[PDB]
């Protein structure tokens, strides 16, 4: 049940939430360009996951807390269904986040 | 007059500047895609602010210094006029920068 | 032969590789949007270099290791031929990476 796969500090940040339904912790997040808010990462593009949710949401919150850095265990993250294995590997590329198999 | 709202190290970087007028410190920056240079963040998109200016510019400089990490106090940053509250909250999402209300 | 130009920790990450030919260490990387894999940064856009290769590749590897943070010496990096001086200066803007002249 280990969440990290590396020792680099895992810093958190807050942001405006566009999530409108319950969402578990360790969900990757992306920006919604129409609103500028953070929503669940849809898996469509590598590099567009900009955060990993820290606290579960109920879907009513205007703000959320996310990890903006750290190295996560791949298996701990709640990935979107259907995600492409390469886009999953490189979900966070370009941010300070990364992930790796423990395994 | 506190500039930071968190303890994560605030690292700086240098970059090529496209700014041609005086600009105060703690201004968010974006890339200009036509030139590749750093300019003032226009507020149009969340996640496109890639830096926060460290030293004031006069507008003649070919290079600038910017913060590439850290957690800033929202009120300390010199935001662009008109900015959308959500795009402002998520200005830096995807970078190692973030900001929060002290308040 | 110094590779770093600053003291901020240089963290590494792994990612899915789309590189199919030998590639030296300290090569900047970008995402290929069609596949989601990491490939050599082509120099076309500032901010699209998301990593710097840590280990040389032979071109057969499905995964690679890259730096996701740190301040590099400009001269140590293996830049793409033809790169624009401004796009080169700002190659990594928006990531936790940066570079500077030692010189």
């Amino acid at each position: 049940v280990r969440i990290f796969a590396g020792n680099d500090p895992a810093h958190t940040a807050t942001g405006s939430s566009g999530i409108s339904s319950p969402t578990p912790a360790l969900t990757p997040l992306m920006l919604d360009e129409a609103t500028g808010k953070l929503v669940v990462w849809d898996g469509q593009k590598a590099g567009s996951a900009v955060g990993i949710l820290v606290l579960p949401l109920e879907g009513t919150e205007t703000a959320l807390t996310y990890y903006k850095s750290g190295t996560f265990a791949t298996e701990a993250i709640h990935w979107p269904e259907x995600v492409d294995e390469h886009k999953k590997a490189n979900a966070f590329a370009g941010s300070a986040l990364s992930h790796a198999a423990l395994p």
